[PDB]
């Protein structure tokens, strides 16, 4: 049959200058991490200490000048436009907030999505975006992002937006928490674990099963953070659709094995992530 198509996300992108350096290695899609405000506003795209092995925990933007680096990296005809560049993960750390700030966030998210990435309708950053969200109890998030876009005059943006809940929780928790949003499609779901520990294949093939199911709610898997070459053909093996790594080289030298180029391709802008693949 046709290939699969994948996203290969780089992890932990937080300064501008990270950009083209995980594009260049490789990759299609790009994660970053946003910290927020007191006031639930985001502040800075900010990790910090504990992070993945072998990385500098540390490097940082206030989160609207790396929302402007993103959208000259997305917007065909900038003097930095990276075409292979079409998804980016936020990696909302809300852990920071009170739960009934999760909705405060969300409308904070849109106002500076709107402003700095996607330039209020005027020629913004073209890549799709999944919001993901570390606790299940703050789904309102979603409901805020979505009203504020809505507010402003650009409800059609939400066409470019997805989902993800990336707490590892339990597949039913997850799709009763989509439930409870209202949510019914573009959903991604994470599975997965720093790169400095173990795990196993459990919970990733469960959201396989599901996503592949006539009636499940998830459209593509990924898995993390996934640094090694036998445990990436272990993911694709198992079926996902992303792969999130320190190191794209690595992911595209596995995909660029004579075996793996037959049953894989790395997505474009025209792979729609929201699209389950068949
Ligand atoms: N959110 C994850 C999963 O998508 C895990 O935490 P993280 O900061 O390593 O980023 C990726
Ligand atoms: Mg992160």
């Amino acid at each position: 049959g046709n290939r699969r198509p994948i996203w290969i996300m780089g992890h932990m992108v937080n300064a501008i200058g990270q950009i083209d350096e995980f594009v260049n290695l490789g990759a299609n899609s790009i994660e970053t991490d946003v910290s927020f405000d007191d006031n639930a506003n985001p502040e800075y795209t900010y990790h910090g200490i504990p992070c993945d092995c072998g990385r500098n925990c540390k490097k940082y933007e206030n989160f609207n000048d790396f929302l402007k680096g993103l959208r000259s990296a997305t917007t065909p005809g900038n003097s930095k436009y990276q075409e292979k560049l079409v998804l980016v993960v936020f990696d909302l750390k809300t852990g920071s907030l009170y739960d009934n700030q999760a909705n405060d966030a969300g409308k904070k998210l849109a106002k500076n999505l709107l402003q700095h990435y996607w330039n209020n309708g005027n020629n913004g950053g073209r890549a799709y975006i999944v919001l993901s969200i570390p606790d299940l109890n703050h789904y309102p998030l979603i409901k805020g992002f979505k009203d504020q876009l809505t507010k402003d005059g650009h409800p059609e943006l939400m066409d470019k937006v997805g989902h993800d809940f990336s707490g590892n929780d339990d597949i039913g928790d997850v799709g009763k928490a989509y439930k409870k949003a209202g949510i019914t499609g573009h959903i991604w779901q994470s599975d997965g674990i720093t790169n400095c520990l173990p795990r196993g294949l459990s919970r990733v093939n469960a959201a396989v099963a599901n996503r592949d199911s006539a009636n499940g709610f998830i459209n593509k898997v990924y898995y993390w953070t996934v640094d090694k070459r036998s445990t990436t053909r272990d993911a694709l093996d198992a079926g996902v659709d992303g792969i999130m790594t320190n190191y794209p080289d690595v992911i595209t030298d596995v995909l660029n094995e004579a075996a793996y180029k037959k049953k894989f391709r790395v997505a474009t802008y025209d792979d729609n992530p929201w699209v389950t693949f068949k």
